[PDB]
RNA sequence: AAAAAA
């Protein structure tokens, strides 16, 4: 289609278009960036001022003459001073006219704070990070003591304004939001870890600029992601008081419930199976010295080991194990099928979840506390993310 | 437990037009035993007058003024970047999770106020935050700055001055700021797709016109996946029943990639190689497989059933998928030589899907190209 | 309602 023109959204405020002797924003920025269209914000109280507004942008220089969009419906004087009204109404505003093949200049420094803020704020929060300009008292001060220009006459103003030059003092300023948007990026990583996306959260941290904390939370974050993908047990669950084989347990089960939250049912079956599995080995070499081996003169599976806990009566375990049992089926198909699971077969899990933490807090006697290891770590990263 | 009012000083206050400025009109309604002041080098000049109008409130009431150090420079006290980042460091210097603490939405430059409200909801910390409105309801265009009268004239004409006086606060909500960062973060969650996590902010959310559109969009997503079922908008027509399967279950694995979960994708890549294989043999050879099965299939029998049709290439085609069932196969960490394997058989089993089945680059490319609608209309 | 309650 047609190449890029460049659209200059401006509200339009008391000291527009001209003050002190000098351009309001909306013409400083029109007459140094040169827009080919200019969208123009007006409240009630500015809509008057509006035949002045156009003259103003066609005084700048001869052959400038930018095409005036006059946005309809204009803005409530009622309104213009709410936040979190004026941020909603150019929210829609910035929808309306955004477009990703044009280049768009946004006027920070027009109009209500309610307005300037919203302006700064979405060019951000909606990543379109299109250039925003701030125009400088001529003052460089605040404007205490210094009137509005108004109710003069507006062809005096156009000659007596001391920016009417080719080579006028440039007062303009872009914003780069570098900070703002590094808080924007470090409230996606909090709002990741919050939800366990490790690996996303450690994304953002690898792509911040540096700060005291961010180097720690980082290799926090990294073991984490390293461990769980590889299958090992990340160093904050190798608690002392574990035997290895107890970490690898916490660990294992810890990861089908994050599986859990995340959405990952199916999976979870293959990995209860192994798990109740590793438990019940564990159990009856630890027990029973030699059983198994004699056994094995035959992988063993959870039905061999049914059979080992009724040779040796323990009967409350081989109850204790039998939800588990029972969804043999369903994990069947997600570990030799692509066939579908059951809403019932859905249902399951949550009943062997709970057999399967009580098996563990019964054999191990891992506390509430150890448990949370996950929530209580997200806990102190979050605080380290401002 | 006690109420804090964090606030700057502006031109404006402490009074202004025969009232109270931001400052003094939140301390007169809301009584804050503490106040908190963040001067520039401007407004510092009046230090002494913001002080005496907070104390002539009222007689029994002596809010705790703490003047924060340092001040701003005038020369930053007017750029948006530089006044987030200090009022973000200030806010955080300043807050406990035990007291109650209030924000003056009103007082100093728009870069101030517009951290101020900006800060509160983007960090979370949601205290109340409070806009005082012009005694004009209007434009104070052509009222003038009383910072050059005399304070204790100004204090005794002040019509706020009195017990019953004109409430003028406004207490913000940010309804609308806070659910534009709620989209924001189901955003963030889609492009790196959690939609279990997208799906429980938008069942959160206002109702806006395209939010059930997307929610059901998501939510299919989220319920077909685990149920290991088939999403509806991979059903395409084109395909067969099977094709359809196929590709689905080749982007789960992709998505588990994505996410860091390798360890899960071993045995998602045998289920899913065991079943383009049993595809290719009962469509290429009728019955081989029941005559095969005179004494669940797995990979080793489809192995010898390719060995016994003489498919030499497709035998070797599968071999490093093969190789994969020692680290496939317990509770032992798979080293790095084992994730390096699944890049592999990743890269293997992509071409074999597109000879078998003649999958287009699009069509791999289904949740990259859903997430860009799902993302238009969650702005 | 440009660097200071709309």
């Amino acid at each position: 289609g047609a190449n890029a023109m460049g659209v200059l959204i401006s509200a339009v405020g008391d000291t527009d278009p001209f003050r002190n002797f000098h351009d309001g924003a909306l013409i400083h920025i029109a007459r140094k960036y040169r827009p080919e269209k200019v969208i123009l914000i007006f409240s009630e109280h500015t809509a008057k001022k509006q035949g002045n507004i156009e003259k103003a942008l066609f005084s700048i220089a001869p052959n400038y003459e930018p095409e005036l969009i006059i946005h309809d419906p204009i803005i409530s004087d009622n309104e213009v001073h709410i936040f979190d009204v004026m941020f909603q109404r150019f929210s829609d505003i910035l929808q309306e006219y955004y477009t990703k093949e044009d280049e768009f200049i946004l006027n920070l420094s027009s109009a209500t704070p309610q307005i300037k803020s919203a302006l700064f704020v979405i060019n951000r929060l909606n990543g379109i990070n299109v250039k925003a300009v701030q125009v400088s008292s001529p003052e460089h001060a605040s404007n205490e003591n210094i009137g509005h220009d108004n109710d003069e006459n507006i062809d005096e103003l156009i000659e007596v304004n001391k920016d009417n030059k080719v080579n006028f003092i440039d007062r303009t300023i872009e914003d780069n939001a570098e900070k703002f948007s590094q808080a924007l990026l470090k409230k996606t990583a909090r709002d990741f870890i919050e939800k366990f996306d490790y690996k996303a959260a450690l994304d953002i941290l690898d792509q911040l600029s540096d700060f005291p904390n961010l180097k720690s939370v980082r290799e926090e974050i990294r073991d984490v992601v390293n461990c769980l993908s590889k299958q090992d047990v990340p160093k904050g669950l190798r608690h002392k008081k574990l035997k290895e084989e107890e970490q690898k347990i916490l660990s294992a089960y810890l990861t089908i419930e994050l599986q859990r939250e995340r959405g990952n049912v199916s999976e979870s079956f293959i990995r209860i199976k192994n798990l109740t599995e590793f438990i019940l080995e564990d159990y009856i070499k630890k027990r029973y010295p030699g059983l198994i081996d004699e056994y094995c003169e035959d992988y063993l599976s959870l039905f061999d080991y049914s059979k080992l806990l009724k040779a040796t009566k323990e009967f409350k375990l081989k109850r204790t194990i039998a939800p588990i049992i029972d969804m043999n089926s369903s994990r069947n198909k997600v570990a030799h099928s692509l066939s579908p699971l059951d809403s019932d077969a859905v249902k399951q899990l949550g009943i062997a979840m709970k057999t399967l933490k009580t098996l563990v807090r019964e054999q191990y006697h891992f506390s509430q506390s150890d448990f949370n290891f996950y929530q209580d770590l997200n806990k102190i990263l979050l605080t380290k993310l401002n």
